[PDB]
C-alpha cells in the first residue's frame, strides 16, 4: 500500500587535487523538474565528487513516471537511475 520513490545521481571526475565541488547544477536542475511536475523530496550528499542521492515522495504514479521517463534518457554528467523502496 505504501511505496516510496528514490532517484540516484552519480558525480565523479578524473582529478588528483580536489578543492571545488559542483552542487548548483544538480540542485537547480532537480528542483526545476520536480517543481514543474509536482514531486516533493529531500537532497542528500554522499562523499566529495563520488555519489549523490535524492528522495522522491509522490501521491500519484503519473508524476514519478513522467519525472523518471524525462530524466533517464542520456547520461553525460551524472548517472540517473530510479528504484522503488518499501518497508
Amino acid at each position: 500500500t505504501t511505496y516510496k520513490y528514490i532517484l540516484n545521481l552519480k558525480f565523479a571526475f578524473g582529478d588528483t587535487n580536489s578543492e571545488a565541488v559542483d552542487a548548483a547544477e544538480a540542485e537547480k536542475k532537480f528542483k526545476q523538474y520536480a517543481n514543474d511536475h509536482g514531486v516533493d523530496g529531500e537532497w542528500t550528499y554522499d562523499d566529495a565528487t563520488k555519489t549523490f542521492t535524492v528522495t522522491a515522495k509522490d501521491s500519484h504514479a503519473d508524476r514519478v513516471r513522467e519525472l523518471a521517463q524525462r530524466l533517464r534518457q542520456r547520461p553525460r554528467v551524472e548517472r540517473v537511475e530510479i528504484t522503488e523502496v518499501t518497508e
